[PDB]
DNA sequence: GGTAGACCTGGACG
DNA sequence: CGTCCAGGTCTA
């Protein structure tokens, strides 16, 4: 048996996680823009890199299923489920945060009904720094190439499966390394591939490396946002990202685009002490708080609703 | 402190 | 085919 498996092909290798629809939708979650590492490659079936590990995933009604690839073939262990378990909080319960937002907004109950099962994905905070530096004044579709490429190009071998071979995301020294801008340029990352570079060196050699990243953790939003913006090619807007996505800070709210959108159309919203018009600095991250406020402490999780229903849509 | 102007690039639209 | 735009950040 080789290529990527399937629940029907071959079952006798699939454990599955007790989870309904509801709680949570691979369709709205990893092709959303959180991850830019999940393909579906088979119908229904999502295949990518979790945990130094590959792994496809699929959903019936009140089941997800997973499949692990490793020289012995077998279904998932306990402990390797866990790290599934962590890697979509499903600790958190989506049904109550849904009845919150919507108990405290009428806009988000509406759109809070075709759209359900939309929860974060728990990332690494290495992976999310360096992917959504790419994702500035930039599209999904692009970005999931450029991520592509980059960990193909730095990034760990880890297996291959049909003429796909899998990497694990780049290190710190990995990036840090000689001319890693002038590669990432050819793999067409643009003016993006020195904000990666710089980054690397900006973390390995001026802030103490990995510990400094992932000791964010703890801190606190106003803290770790704060630190993160030093580095090149991250200001509030990508700060926001790795920090509700990575760094455990659910009252974080990505002010762009979309969410000027939806908060100008949806929510009739208007810059009250602000100079500007627009999306400058001051109105961005009072936005924000205006989001925190409305939804409270996981007025991110809220966005993520809204943002993955504005793009299908 | 508050402002446009630009950028690498690849896909849409007029 | 030129103008705009996409999970914006860095600048005189």
């Amino acid at each position: 048996e080789f290529g990527h498996r399937t629940l029907a092909s071959t079952p006798a290798l699939w454990a599955s996680i007790p989870c309904p629809r509801s709680e949570l939708r691979l369709d709205l979650v990893l092709p959303s823009g959180q991850s830019f590492r999940w393909r579906e490659q088979s119908p229904a079936h999502w295949s990518g890199v979790l945990a130094d590990q590959v792994w496809t995933l699929t959903q019936t009604e009140e089941q997800l299923h997973c499949t692990v690839y490793r020289s012995q073939a077998s279904r998932p262990t306990p402990d390797e489920l866990e790290a599934v378990r962590k890697y979509f909080q499903l600790d958190v319960t989506l049904a109550q945060l849904y009845h919150h937002w919507g108990s405290v907004d009428s806009h988000f109950q509406e759109v809070a009904q075709k759209f359900q099962g939309v929860r974060l994905l728990r990332q690494d905070p290495i992976e999310c720094l360096f992917s959504f530096i790419c994702s500035s004044n930039n599209n999904i579709a692009r970005i999931t190439g450029m991520v592509e490429r980059l960990c193909q190009a730095f990034g760990p071998r880890l297996i291959q499966l049909d003429d796909v071979t899998y990497h694990g995301f780049p290190s710190l020294q990995a990036l840090a390394g000689p001319e890693v801008e002038a590669h990432l340029r050819k793999l067409g990352l643009g003016y993006r591939a020195r904000y990666v570079s710089a980054s690397a060196r900006a973390i390995l050699e001026e802030q103490g490396g990995l510990a400094w990243l992932q000791q964010l953790r703890e801190s606190s939003y106003e803290e770790a946002h704060k630190a993160l913006c030093i580095l090149p090619g991250v200001g509030t807007k990508v700060a926001d990202c790795i920090c509700l996505m990575a760094l455990d800070k659910p009252q974080a709210v990505p002010v762009d685009v979309h969410m000027w959108h939806i908060a100008q159309r949806d929510y009739s919203w208007h810059p009250t002490t602000s100079q500007a018009k627009g999306p400058c600095p001051q109105t961005n991250k009072e936005l924000g708080n205006f989001f925190r406020s409305l939804w409270g402490p996981y007025a991110g999780w809220a966005q993520a609703v809204l943002f993955s229903a504005d793009l299908r849509q």
